[PDB]
């Protein structure tokens, strides 16, 4: 998506980003900030969140708040305590970008490791679900709350060596549609499939690949920017692609 | 699907059916038997499996073997011990129908109960995955092993009150496609979405509904029969509907 907006586009918007410590999440949080947003960072590692908060401070003069939450093991209650902690400092939430993710094994189903498989379901689906349940209220208390999940090409068509991850992204799509058709004109709820992007995790699943050939988290930010502003205030229940017509695979 | 075959159609086929104690699983197991198959019953409750085995005995003179396996709590190893127990008594497996399922809460995401949500993921996806991993070998040792999963209309498009269940069925579809494109010409791997059928579980999610209005597990057996015989030996990676053009909803 080509999309060129005012650096005040998100001026009075409170937006929580998961997986904000790295890759696309770090990028999205920094970009939201740079466009006015009052961003909240979520991750497991505090030092990594300190780093990110500090850079947003350098870039914008306001320092974002971070909260720690480990999706692999957090409980429903853990998620409610979080929402409560948030609630004191913020009147509401205008946006939630679910970006935290676990890849897990890329390998044949025969070799796919079950603990890892389950770890992937837990982070990508279950905890992602529980956190969105704990955050649903704060969001509903927005002029027009925007909720986006992170999908993938193997969340629309499963390919040979993808495993827990393909299954988890399908579930993400499903989960988005149930929420979308359920919050009819109360919230926007969509997925973005970012596409192959230059991050450590794309490296890990494609070591052959030359990252210089890949597009960059900054390169795909337009879509992220769109789904969060007002230019999208009527669109819900959809799955947007960041690199339309890049098509599956490695070389590119 | 209209499909009228020899009652020797599955004559020398070994077929394992999960959720064989009730509903569509009980039906499929009894129908396979009645068409020649050497059927293996899986479930959690032994007495309920005794009942079913005994009726197949009345109907066909051969008594099927049952094995107990509780998908909510079984471990990877639990699944391997099973496959081993099977392996002694059977040279291979010509078919595996994954039919065991958990509905979980039908209600808004806001009210969706997390333990139940996770229980549904565990049975429908995770354990279904681990059991198919433990059974993959026996299956590959077949002339043409057939593996089918059980999907649902909310595994293709998520609807308001479906929850863990919609998400789990999407994942099922994903899991089927990864396996299908991965066992290229080595196995057939498809889903059947049975459609609204007259079972206790359809009753539970649609109490308004009049079951007399519903089609019956025996009424949709053609598709089950198809996917398992030779008349389908080249089709893989697909999602077949039992009641094509019934369309979502209650009244019907
Ligand atoms: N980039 C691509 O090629 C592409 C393609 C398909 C899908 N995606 C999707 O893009 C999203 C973001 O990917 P990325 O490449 O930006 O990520 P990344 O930098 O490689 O790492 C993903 C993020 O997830 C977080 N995370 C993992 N486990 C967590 C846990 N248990 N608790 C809390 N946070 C956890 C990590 O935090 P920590 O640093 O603290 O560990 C990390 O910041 C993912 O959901 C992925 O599925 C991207
Ligand atoms: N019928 C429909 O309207 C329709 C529509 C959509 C989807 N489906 C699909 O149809 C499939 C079969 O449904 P049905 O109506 O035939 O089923 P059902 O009779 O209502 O019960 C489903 C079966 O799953 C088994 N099961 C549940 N939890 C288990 C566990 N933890 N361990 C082992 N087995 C377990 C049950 O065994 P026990 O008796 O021992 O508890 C039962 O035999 C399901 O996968 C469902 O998703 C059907």
């Amino acid at each position: 998506m080509h999309y060129q907006p005012k650096q005040d586009l998100l001026n009075d918007r409170i937006i929580l980003v998961t997986g904000a410590s790295d890759g696309i999440g770090r990028e999205a949080a920094m970009t939201y900030a740079r466009y006015g947003a009052t961003v909240i960072l979520l991750g497991r590692n505090e030092e990594k969140l300190r780093q990110v908060a500090s850079h947003i401070n350098e870039e914008t003069g306001r320092q974002p708040q971070w909260f720690i939450l480990d999706l692999l093991t957090c409980t429903s209650e853990n998620c409610q305590q979080l929402a409560q902690r948030i609630a004191v400092n913020y009147p509401r939430l205008d946006g939630v970008l679910h970006n935290a993710g676990l890849l897990g094994d890329v390998c044949p189903m025969s070799e796919q490791n079950p603990q890892v498989w389950q770890d992937v379901m837990q982070v990508n689906v279950n905890a992602t679900f529980m956190l969105t349940q704990a955050l649903l209220p704060l969001l509903l208390k927005s002029d027009a709350g925007s909720l986006v999940f992170t999908s993938s090409s193997v969340g629309r068509q499963g390919r040979a060596n993808w495993g827990a991850y393909a299954a988890s992204k399908f579930a993400t799509e499903g989960m988005m549609q149930v929420l979308a058709d359920e919050y009819q004109q109360r919230l926007r709820v969509n997925c973005i499939n970012p596409g192959g992007t230059r991050t450590a995790m794309r490296a890990s699943a494609f070591p052959t690949e030359d990252p210089q050939k890949l597009k960059t988290p900054a390169d795909i930010m337009p879509l992220y920017l769109w789904l969060m502003g007002d230019d999208s205030r009527r669109k819900t229940g959809m799955t947007f692609d960041a690199q339309p017509g890049r098509k599956p695979g490695i070389s590119q």
